[PDB]
């Protein structure tokens, strides 16, 4: 059974909604981005409309088969009519393909859906800025102060730098970086951009990679491990012991493995600056967990929401427990006497 805050009231439609079957009354069956939690339930044998970004729709395709008429690709920043109801998509600063819906009800009320986002102020000058909001369907993922992390600008600074020292100082040295999904993508190609090398990867990853619509991606990428000087591995993998294994593989090639585990926020944040970050080392081996976030920090959230000025928010992540619930109410509550509305 579908849940409340998955749903669009005074509509046909619902949002990231596939894992329920046949969800009654549901006519087109919106989805934000290509990530496992908000995809759970789509294959091949999905026969219902979805709606969704030219990206999306490539890895619907080609990673989880569905077939090619229940496609329904929209283009950014137009507006659409999808049922007869007017709808936006707009860039969410998330994972590639990633968008927020707005949708310009019947009866006159406008709903935002973020899906999942970064919040940044240049969203203060999209289609946004034109209208009035009445709900705010909100990625409340970090809603607490003790949520902090750095730019992902400065995060990339860091692992640039770091990897060039490395392999400056040892030539023989390999950079290993770790994935479980889309996103990220910056970490692995701005470190393979300063060290002159494509980044080299499984077959299947090749796969996920060439549905993006990156710029010159032919040029960046390749399913040919030895003439590349920065691999990608599952996530899983990146530990002591599964790069031990990944050297040997490489046929004395390589003397030492740098490693980068990109994470979410993690409490080491609430201590110690991005400078200040040192590896685990065993050996000829270290692995740096950098915070490089596709969420809103706590700051970026409530600039955007007071902003925004939205009359009702309902949170569609932490809803679980009533303590969560609670904490997050409170912080809307102090955010609205703040900024007046
Ligand atoms: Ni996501």
């Amino acid at each position: 059974t579908c849940p409340f805050y998955k749903k669009i009231p005074g509509t046909g439609f619902t949002v990231d909604a596939f894992q329920y079957g046949v969800v009654e009354g549901c006519t087109a069956y919106f989805l934000t981005h290509f990530h496992s939690d908000h995809y759970a339930g789509l294959s091949k044998h999905f026969t219902f409309p979805v709606y969704c970004s030219e990206i999306t729709g490539n890895l619907l395709k080609n990673k989880l088969h569905v077939q090619e008429q229940y496609i329904h690709p929209l283009p950014l920043d137009t507006e659409c009519i999808v049922n007869g109801v007017k709808v936006v998509l707009l860039d969410a600063n998330h994972c590639p393909g990633a968008v927020m819906i707005l949708f310009y009800l019947p009866n006159g009320t406008v709903i935002l859906h973020t899906g999942d986002f970064r919040a940044d102020p240049s969203m203060e000058r999209s289609l946004l800025a034109d209208q009035k909001v009445h709900m705010l369907y909100l990625d409340t993922t970090y809603c607490s102060p003790e949520y902090t992390f750095p730019s992902q600008q400065e995060v990339i600074r860091f692992a640039i730098n770091t990897a060039f020292e490395a392999v400056t100082l040892n030539p023989h040295a390999l950079v290993v970086c770790g994935t479980y999904s889309i996103g990220k993508e910056k970490v692995f190609l701005a470190i393979a951009d300063v060290l002159g090398s494509k980044v080299g990867m499984s077959q299947e990853k090749y796969k996920t990679l060439q549905c993006l619509n990156i710029p010159e991606i032919n040029s960046l990428i390749t399913t040919d491990m030895c003439s590349s000087l920065v691999h990608l591995l599952p996530m899983m993998q990146i530990n002591f012991k599964g790069l031990q294994s990944h050297l040997k593989k490489c046929g004395g090639k390589y003397n030492q493995i740098l490693a980068f585990r990109p994470t979410g926020w993690t409490h080491s944040n609430k201590f110690t600056r991005i400078a200040d970050v040192i590896p685990q080392t065993k050996g000829n081996i270290s692995i740096y967990g950098i915070p490089y976030s596709e969420h809103s920090s706590y700051l970026e959230m409530k600039r955007f929401v007071q902003w925004l000025k939205p009359q009702k928010i309902i949170p569609t992540v932490n809803v679980g427990t009533w303590k969560s619930r609670s904490t997050m109410e409170k912080y809307f509550r102090e955010w609205k006497l703040e900024a007046g509305y």
